[PDB]
């Protein structure tokens, strides 16, 4: 499996940092801080796939631990899930790991491979969590990329 390593920025333009173990929040950062913020593995996986449409796995850089999206008191969430090492990444990863990054207006979308139109998302507010959201309003869907050595 290929896989680039990368940071997201928010239309906003908030990068992204770790909240816990198991959280992602987003906020405004410039200068020494920057190197808080989480460097992603993306890697290219198995699905449907269109000039627009490229399906991915998000994991963090050099942990065992992907976004995944999961019901969670019956609500589409978004949760960082530990995998085991060894097997990962790989190219047919399960659903739950896959979102359909899609190209619009020159930035990216995320749209969850397993809840059709539930998106990662940020808050407009400063230090809240990234989460799965249902509506592209107030919350944030869309981001940019930046390429990492
Ligand atoms: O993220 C920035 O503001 C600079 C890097 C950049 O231009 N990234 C980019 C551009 C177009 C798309 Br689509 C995704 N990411
Ligand atoms: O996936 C895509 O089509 C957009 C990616 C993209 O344009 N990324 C990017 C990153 C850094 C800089 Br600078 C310019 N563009």
């Amino acid at each position: 499996v290929r896989s680039l390593n990368c940071t997201l920025r928010d239309s906003q333009q908030k990068s992204l940092v770790m909240s816990g173990p198991y959280e992602l929040k987003a906020l405004h950062l410039q200068g020494q801080d920057m190197e808080q913020q989480v460097v992603f593995s993306m890697s290219f996986v198995q699905g449907e796939e269109s000039n627009d449409k490229i399906p991915v796995a998000l994991g963090l850089k050099e942990k065992n631990l992907y976004l995944s999206c999961v019901l969670k008191d019956d609500k589409p969430t978004l949760q960082l899930e530990s995998v085991d090492p060894k097997n990962y990444p790989k190219k047919k990863m399960e659903k739950r790991f896959v979102f359909n990054k899609i190209e619009i207006n020159n930035k990216l979308e995320f749209e969850s491979a397993q809840f059709p139109n539930w998106y990662i998302s940020t808050s407009q507010a400063e230090n809240m969590p990234v989460f799965l959201g249902g509506t592209k309003g107030q919350d944030i869907t869309d981001f940019t990329m930046q390429f990492v050595s």
